[PDB]
C-alpha cells in the first residue's frame, strides 16, 4: 500500500481471530436463569454461551436476555436457560482463521457484544473462544503504539 | 511508525461519540429498567434537578439489584447507581486512545461526555466500546484521517 495509513489498513486486514480470542464461558442448556446470572458476575462476562450434553452449541444468553428474564411479569428466574436462550437458527458464529476485521463488522451490525468462535465437529459446533468489542478496543489502544 | 501512532492518540472524541440518554436521580429501579429497553442502551447517566451528573448505571448494576429482593418499583436509582466521585467523565476535545485505555482498565462499556458550565457537569454524548470498534473497523478501510 502507497502511505502509511494504507499498510495500517493492509495489516488490520490480515489479523486473524486466533491471535484475539477470550477464554469462552460456557454453560449447559439446563442450568436455570438465576444460575446463568450467578455465573455472569462469577466469570465477569456480559455473554454466555450455551452447549449441550455433548458440549456442542445450542444457543447464547446476552446480560440484556438475562435482564429482561429477571424483570418481566412471569417467573422466569427458575426456568431452564434453553427456555430464553437465543437459538442456532439466529446465531453468528466464527472461526479461528477468519479475520478480526469481518468478526468486529459482524458486531457491530448485529449489535451484539461477543461471538463465539467454533471449531466444526461431527457433533456440531464447539466452543474455544470468544471474540468481543473489548477485544476490539484492545487492539484500537495497541495501535498507539507500536 | 512512531509518527503515525502520534497521528493516533490526536484523534478526538468529538468524532465518535454515541447519543446519550438520561434519567432523573428519583426515577425507581424499575422505571431505570424500562427506559434502557425502550432506548435500547446498556448505560444510563443520572442527572439531578439541575440537570447536572450525578452518577451512571450500567446494565451490570440493573440487573444486580433485579435479581435481588428490594421493591425495585420503590427504590429511586440514587439508592444504587454510582456516584460522582467515582465516576470517570471526558470531555469532546478529549483524545480517543486515552478514553479506550479507561474503558479497557474500568471495564465499562461507556463514559459520559460532559461540558463544562456554570451549572457544573452537564451531559452531552456517550462514548462506547462500540465506538472504539467503529473507529477500527474504520482503520482497516483507510477512511480516516
Amino acid at each position: 500500500g502507497k502511505t502509511g495509513t494504507q499498510l495500517l489498513a493492509d495489516k488490520l486486514k490480515k489479523l486473524q481471530v486466533k491471535d484475539f480470542q477470550s477464554i469462552p464461558v460456557v454453560i449447559h442448556e439446563n442450568v436455570s436463569v438465576y444460575d446463568a446470572i450467578c455465573t455472569m458476575f462469577l466469570e465477569d462476562v456480559g455473554t454466555l454461551f450455551v452447549v449441550d450434553r455433548d458440549a456442542v452449541l445450542v444457543g447464547v444468553l446476552s446480560r440484556k436476555d438475562l435482564l429482561r428474564a429477571s424483570i418481566g411479569q412471569q417467573e422466569l428466574t427458575s426456568v431452564p436457560v434453553h427456555i430464553i436462550m437465543t437459538r442456532m437458527p439466529n446465531i453468528t458464529v466464527c472461526r479461528r482463521e477468519d479475520y478480526v476485521m469481518d468478526i468486529a463488522k459482524h458486531l457491530i451490525e448485529k449489535q451484539i457484544d461477543a461471538l463465539p468462535v467454533i471449531k466444526d465437529t461431527d457433533k456440531g459446533f464447539e466452543v474455544i473462544g470468544r471474540v468481543t468489542k473489548t477485544n476490539m478496543t484492545k487492539i484500537l489502544v495497541s495501535l498507539s503504539e507500536n
